[PDB]
């Protein structure tokens, strides 16, 4: 029997759809964070591949009993850890079609729709975000669909690297400096390592509570002037709208004005919070992006396409091409492989296309709004409880709070750590933490697609029930 | 209505399944290479995203009318271009379970099964390939699943680069020399560009017809000594099993002996042909891999997993972690994010698990064997038509041939280009070409899962008919 037999495809396909619909219907029964022990799976599974085939009915049962227990349910309506793994039916069907077609977007000829639909949706999504025409295909720029924002940052950093090193000489790679906040995600540092940036030439600029931990352009100018006086070349600054720890925001406009002075490439990283700027009341968070060179968000984080789909807009696609193309430098229809790392591109445009058509701009705006409203509600319940405290301002549907004690910081930090792990150990909910400004913080990030208001309130009661429990027996130890 | 509503998921889920099963049933009717013009899709689609939702029925109709015509059908049984984009029902289900769970393999804790199932199947697959225990988790090595061949080589090269530069100082990056043959895939040169290697320290070493265009270790030693006396530092060599142009084979064992003399990192690229070494009769093609540092293949090319799943085995995961992790260098349960450039991992091991379980070792060996034997038949048909010529030795399921014309090398090349383009313009079959040793040759790569012997024989008839009409009214001018 052919491994791609259409009728067996139809038969087994309907089974997995029923399996997944059953999973989504029952997901609340599982503990959110997996409770298996390290190595549990290597001991339950054999050590060699089977010589003979096994039935899909046998495999699906093993999925139920061996795999699902070792899952941490990001799709659970009770998952508030990290950032969301934002899914939808439309996104799933897009990946299903892409997987089903299984074409390789090596070039435009390899599937013209896989190349052209991407250029259309990137313009669709850009215009929703009110990106200037310098980022669009209608105007002077272009957009590309990539897997992760780390890869997105790697390419732009390489493009900026090649732009500078092609002018002053390749031998000066050891002087290029990469600038970010001490809240910037580690994807920036990782790209700098791969791109050949010297490890001691990475800058994690200090941020202050006075600015709610957003990078101050004046502090950046000071660091640049020191680097310049030390014989170093400033290369690349990456302000973040929505840092992963306390959802801090960097002021884009003054940062690019500082970067214009010193001929620096600016990448605006809006990996999580970027999708909300289709709502006009949030679009101010990326004001100044008109002056930046590149812009990226993770659609798989907050825009209902399944993992993974990172959307990257650039003003000058040529810069990416010159750095990433393998055709000779005297050579450098869109060929998206020259815009990214992967040569065998996936048909990621279907995901974004399906999410846009099946919901429309209006519903998508309301989806993000409901997560924020739910987080504003969670913020309100916390403020009304004198035992809790909001640590930093809430900006996009994430709330950072801590339980107060009845230094004082080291105690409050130890209290919130023991508090959080007790809560997470129940399996009822799942939050992660962050240490910002020396303060341990619990993070409440409302983005799971199945999450509704009942789950948020359910989590709040579990927080205060454990608050009553732990604050009752304190003993300062 | 929740965008992940379980029942709406089920209804639309079964819908797309029928659409895709219908697709596989009818894919022979379409022309293999797409026939649209560049820009066709921008014209037919609106320039803005809709404000209001659209039906899944309307969308799916647009997929039939707007997207399918702009597809080059990699899954068509009459597709023979490039390398196969192999899939199977089992692989499709694994990616749907992956997309269904929609978890992020950031940690072991983020989904334990997503980390452990990978370590198991990588050992399964490694043992099926009879890799030494120095590559397996059972022994002293380890295995990671990545997207593309180029990211695998990228992590491979930065780990090599960091291992050398941490011993001699970061200041010598501009002396590191990366070695490949003039047949090596463009992924090595691209990885070398991103990793900060100087563009003029990339070596595409010349291959000769007398070696069927496999890299001679003697030639490699000659080039290295040239590099050493130019003040350069040899770092990294990438012998290839099954090159993309003519499926030449580089002899691993002599190349590594050259590399241990100069303490170079050896990466064996088996992107396409590595799958076939699970059959004992092909395992000799990767002999000497025991003396190399890393080894990679694309399961999406020739192992029935869906696009994309690249298998990387390294001897010392420490090298990857120290180069790719973002925690400070003194600190530098498996955390696979440190094994690749991507941070938000996908649960790719389900694809590989499904294929290994649903078909098992015996069936898989014979799947690969059927493609090779089908190719061997095509070669046999070519050799009994005196108007054609086999250009290079067939090693893995791909035949290179050319029409002979009844100085002349230039004439022959333009003949075969015209011949090939008339054949591809029929829409009945699709093949691409290569120029190797100055000889334009056509490539017949038999690997599409739906391909059966009738399709190959059909493709032979069309080649013969077009050979009849081109050679009938043929004049030199």
């Amino acid at each position: 029997t052919n491994p791609l037999d259409p009728e067996e495809f139809r038969r087994q396909g309907h089974m997995i759809i029923d399996f997944l619909a059953d999973y989504y219907r029952d997901v609340e029964k599982y503990p959110v964070r997996s409770q298996v022990e390290p190595g549990y799976l290597r001991k339950r599974l054999p050590e060699t591949a089977p010589y003979n085939p096994e039935s899909i009915e046998t495999i699906l049962q093993d999925v139920t009993t061996e795999i699902i227990p070792g899952l941490t349910h990001w799709q659970s309506p009770n998952y508030y850890a990290y950032f969301p793994s934002s899914g939808s039916v439309a996104g799933f069907l897009g990946e299903m079609l892409s997987t089903g077609f299984n074409v390789v977007g090596f070039n435009w000829m390899s599937s013209p729709a896989a190349t052209e639909l991407e250029s259309v949706v990137m313009d669709w999504f850009g215009k929703m975000l009110n990106l200037p025409e310098s980022f669009l295909f209608s105007g002077s720029g272009g957009g590309v669909l990539q897997g992760t924002s780390c890869e997105a940052i790697l390419c732009t950093l390489t493009a900026a690297r090649d732009r500078k090193l092609n002018k002053i000489g390749r031998e000066h790679i050891g002087r290029l400096v990469v600038y970010g906040s001490d809240q910037t995600h580690c994807a920036l540092q990782k790209a700098a390592q791969v791109a050949g940036i010297n490890p001691k030439n990475f800058r994690a600029i200090k941020t202050f509570k006075e600015n709610s931990f957003g990078l101050s352009a004046a502090t950046l100018r000071e660091v640049i002037l020191e680097d310049i006086e030390a014989g170093l070349i400033p290369l690349f600054v990456c302000p973040t709208v929505g840092t992963t720890s306390s959802t801090a925001v960097d002021p884009i406009s003054p940062i690019c004005e500082v970067a214009k002075e010193y001929e620096m490439w600016v990448h605006v990283d809006a990996a999580y919070a970027g999708s909300a700027c289709i709502c006009p009341e949030f679009r101010h968070f990326i004001d100044g992006v008109e002056e930046a060179d590149s812009f990226s968000l993770n659609a798989h984080k907050w825009f209902f396409t399944t993992l993974d789909c990172c959307c990257l807009w650039v003003k000058d696609p040529s810069a990416l091409v010159k750095a990433l193309s393998t055709n000779p430098e005297y050579l450098r229809v869109v060929d998206y492989k020259d815009w990214q790392i992967a040569l065998s591109r996936r048909f990621r445009s279907l995901k974004l296309w399906m999410v846009l058509r099946s919901y429309g701009v209006t519903n998508l705006r309301n989806f993000l709004r409901s997560h924020v409203k739910m987080a504003k509600t969670f913020e309100g319940l916390i403020c009304m409880d004198g035992r809790f405290e909001i640590t930093v301002p809430r900006t996009f549907a994430m709330v950072c709070f801590r339980l107060l004690p009845p230094e004082n910081l080291v105690l409050a930090n130890k209290l919130n750590q023991v508090y959080l792990e007790t809560v997470n150990a129940t399996g009822s909910v799942y939050m992660t933490h962050a240490v910002v400004g020396g303060v341990y913080m619990i993070r409440f990030a409302v983005g799971s697609t199945l999450t509704e208001e009942r789950h948020v309130i359910y989590a709040w009661k579990i927080l205060q029930e454990h608050a009553d429990l732990i604050l009752g027996k304190f003993s300062e130890a």
